[PDB]
């Protein structure tokens, strides 16, 4: 079951995992972009210095919900809202990042 | 029933709810004014606090550990929502620092 798109990251931004509404929100495939870095996947850019800092932060234990703007794979760009996420695993350390997309549009 | 502070953009108290003085035991009237990092931040803590606090921007909002000491010197290790609060042009003219009953890994996403 999936609520909404959300991709998984790593704490350098490398993609860990990338439901199905990720692949049609993006247009990619699971597959064709596992393990790639999602600031420069997606992100324009003029963009990125913002985008890696808000990661940074939230890598150390922040919850962010803001404006992202995004590139999919057929060049529109995509103004959504992310709601990102320190991932715990089962030794309760933070082993990456979650973002998720909102319904709303900024 | 939340905690609610606002701050003008000096760090100075504009706003403080009835929840807000049952949480860190002062009244709105004593507090009104006064620097919100020097009235509850241990003094070890405020450089971190003041690096972060101010730095919310328009169109984001952040949830994160804040650690404060009430009028009786209880440490209170609390989680805080920061947003923006924008003047009438729709700039930024204060932050709105409201809290949340939780830890911050209750708030946390969880692999399985």
């Amino acid at each position: 079951f999936e609520s909404q798109p959300c991709v998984s990251i790593d704490l350098r931004g490398n993609i860990t995992s990338w439901n199905r509404a990720a692949e049609q929100l993006y247009q990619f495939k699971e597959g064709e972009v596992m393990g790639r870095n999602l600031v420069d996947l997606i992100v324009p850019p003029n963009a990125k210095t913002a985008a890696l800092d808000t990661i940074m932060r939230v890598g150390q234990g922040e919850v962010w919900i803001g404006q992202f703007s995004c590139v999919r794979r057929d060049n529109a760009i995509l103004n959504t809202v992310v709601t990102q996420k320190p991932i715990l695993d089962d030794d309760q350390k933070i082993s990456g990042i979650s973002v998720c997309t909102e319904p709303y549009s900024m």
